[PDB]
This record gives C-alpha cells, sequence and structure tokens, in this order.
C-alpha cells in the first residue's frame, strides 16, 4: 500500500467511538467486547496501521486463541507478535488463524502464525474463503499492468517503464499449502459466540466479514472503514470487471444488521454508526459518479482523464495508476448500465462518452 491512497471521511463526527482515541500500544491488547481483543500493528505506508483481533476460544477441550488477520511480514510486526505470545496470551496457544482476505496486510504473516512464530510453538490451520486463498496463491508466486494503464490513458514512456520494471511477494513470503474453507453463511463457534461469515465483493474476491448477531459485533475487515473509503478498482486480470457495482450491492448485507452494531474495522477505531457509515459511502460514490457523468458529457474521457477530477491531490506515477483503477471502476459502472459508450480510439486508448 506504499502507493495506495484513500478518500478521507470528513463526516467522522457522525460516528461514535466507544473508546474515544484509546488504542492499544504495540505488543499489547485491549478488550473491545467480552472475549474480543484488539491488536494494532504498524504499517510502513500512508495507511500506517492495521487492526488485528484476538478471540478467546476453546477447541476440543483446549483453551486458547483464534486470530483474525495477521499483518504484513515485517520484522517489526513479527517482533510485536512475539511480545504478544510471551506476555498477552495468558500462556495459552493459538488454535487457528482466520483471514478476511488476501491483501498483504491481512494475509502476510498467516503462514508464520500458523507455524507457531519464531519458536514454532504450535501448528494450526488457516481458515479463509476459497477465492481469497486462491488469489493469494496466484499472487504469492508487470508487463501486463503497463499495457493496461497505457490503454486507459497513461502514455508517458518513462512512466510506463517504471511500471514494467516493478511487491506482494515481499510482504506475503509464503501462503499455507492447506486451508479450511469459509463460505457465506457458515456458522463459526468462537468462544461464547456464534460468528457468521458474511461475504463481500468488489474489494477482493470473496471478502470474509464476521458477524456475531446476538451480541451485535461485526468484524468488517476492509469492507466498512470509519475514516477512509474502501479501495474498489478494475485491474488488468479482469479488464471488464464491474467491482463498484458489486461493492455497492455488497454493502446491503450490513444495512440489515442492528443499528447499534459495534463495528471492528481493519483500519481506524472500533465504532458505532454502521448504517451512518454505509450511507456516507453510498453518498461518496454517488458524488464521484456524478463527476464522471459530467466530464463524459463534454468529451470522451479515459480513466487517466478522470483521475485529477476524482483525486484532488498530487499523485506520483505509482499513486496515479492506483487511482486509475478506481477511476475505471466508476467508468465501468456507468458503462455497463448503459449510461456511457466505450470507444477504443485509433490511438489505442479506451475512452467513455455520454
Ligand atoms: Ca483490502
Ligand atoms: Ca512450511
Ligand atoms: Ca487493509
Amino acid at each position: 500500500a506504499h502507493h495506495h491512497h484513500h478518500h478521507m471521511n470528513a463526516l467522522e463526527h457522525q460516528l461514535d467511538y466507544p473508546f474515544a482515541d484509546g488504542m492499544p500500544a504495540a505488543g499489547t491488547t485491549q478488550e473491545v467486547a467480552p472475549g474480543v481483543y484488539w491488536l494494532r500493528m504498524p504499517l510502513p505506508f500512508a495507511l500506517d496501521h492495521i487492526n488485528l483481533w484476538l478471540l478467546r476460544d476453546e477447541i476440543d477441550g483446549q483453551k486458547g486463541w483464534t486470530i483474525v488477520d495477521c499483518g504484513i511480514a515485517s520484522g517489526e510486526i513479527k517482533a510485536n507478535w512475539e511480545t504478544v505470545f510471551d506476555t498477552a496470551l495468558e500462556g495459552l496457544p493459538v488454535l487457528r488463524v482466520i483471514v478476511t482476505h488476501c491483501h498483504p496486510d491481512h494475509l502476510g504473516l498467516a503462514n508464520w502464525l500458523c507455524e507457531g512464530g519464531d519458536k514454532k510453538r504450535w501448528n494450526v490451520r488457516l481458515w479463509i474463503t476459497l477465492g481469497e486463498y486462491m488469489l493469494g496463491r496466484v499472487m504469492a508466486a508487470g508487463e501486463g499492468a503497463a499495457r493496461h494503464f497505457a490503454r486507459h490513458g497513461l502514455r508517458d514512456e518513462a512512466s510506463l517503464d517504471k511500471l514494467r520494471n516493478r511487491y506482494y511477494a515481499d510482504l506475503v513470503p509464503a501462503v499455507p499449502g492447506q486451508y479450511r474453507r469459509l463460505r457465506d453463511g457458515d456458522a463459526l463457534s468462537i468462544g461464547a459466540r456464534t460468528w457468521r461469515v458474511v461475504t463481500g465483493f468488489g474489494h477482493s474476491p470473496e471478502h470474509c466479514a464476521l458477524h456475531a448477531e446476538a451480541d451485535g459485533v461485526l468484524i468488517s475487515g476492509d469492507m466498512v472503514l470509519p475514516r477512509i473509503s474502501t479501495n474498489v478498482s478494475v485491474f488488468d486480470i479482469e479488464p471488464e470487471g464491474n467491482p463498484l457495482a458489486l461493492y455497492l450491492e455488497s454493502l446491503g448485507r450490513y444495512e440489515t444488521m442492528a443499528a447499534d452494531t459495534l463495528v471492528l474495522p481493519s483500519h481506524g477505531k472500533p465504532f458505532r454508526g454502521l448504517h451512518t457509515r454505509i450511507g456516507q459511502l453510498r453518498d461518496h460514490h454517488a458524488a464521484r459518479l456524478a463527476e464522471v457523468r459530467a466530464a463524459c458529457a463534454d468529451k470522451p474521457c479515459s480513466a487517466a482523464d478522470i483521475v485529477p477530477i476524482m483525486f484532488r491531490r498530487a499523485l506520483d506515477i505509482h499513486q496515479m495508476t492506483f487511482a486509475m483503477g478506481e477511476a475505471l471502476a466508476h467508468l465501468h459502472l456507468l458503462w455497463l448500465q448503459g449510461e456511457l459508450t466505450r470507444v477504443q480510439g485509433e490511438d489505442g486508448v479506451i475512452r467513455f462518452r455520454a
């Protein structure tokens, strides 16, 4: 996420933070609900942290801990995990590792945690959805990205070269060779609770949020974040994708949850106002779509044309191509519902017009 950048929530004051600005220091935990503990790991990106969750649990008579998400494979996060093992687990083992999705800050240390950390203290199973596991395996093991961004309006030969000669493998250095499949609707028994798998689309293949309906707690992964937008992007591998339509449809899964649901997001702070935040995200994308409509009404626009309208800030070449993926997702939503016509110019650039 070094070149990743996000849209900040100016309506944060409409959410409620039950712990205010309290946050667990590195290597320590903070109880956010009975048997649910919050870990905060540093990240070296603009997004400077990820929240991970430790759930008190008992499987087959053995008391211990279920981990949700892992961090990137950095020396600093590994050291913080080791401190946690030694001082914050009450001397009890990890029983299993659940990963919400394959992005590196969530999947990176799965293999290392499954195999017991530096001292190999246990040997446990990774639980994850099939789509996230398989894409993780594909990416864990370029020139296609450059052809992609070129046909969407990036024409500077020097910039295209910087993409050609290009991360995931350094942050996710191994992915477990075995997994336990999570599927939408699965009931997980974790400690005193049943957590249900709520799958989400448009951000990643098959994103797993975990919902404890009786106590009203939601582990939202990256699908609902209080301070930032969720990345929704069209990529070279699925060049006609409609991820924004999938994402906006997916947000309906949370609008039927309780209005007082405690949301545990992967970035930001635990919060209430789930429905408020969903409304803010819907409003945000409606405003971005209106800008795309307005621009395409006056001339055929490429994704590169849309970036400086959608992102009112300076971007380097790497941030530009990341923004281009999100611009293209908004173009594709309008295109595929019949509001734009897609034309590949004789210059090879794909553009969209009213
Ligand atoms: Ca993600
Ligand atoms: Ca191994
Ligand atoms: Ca994330």
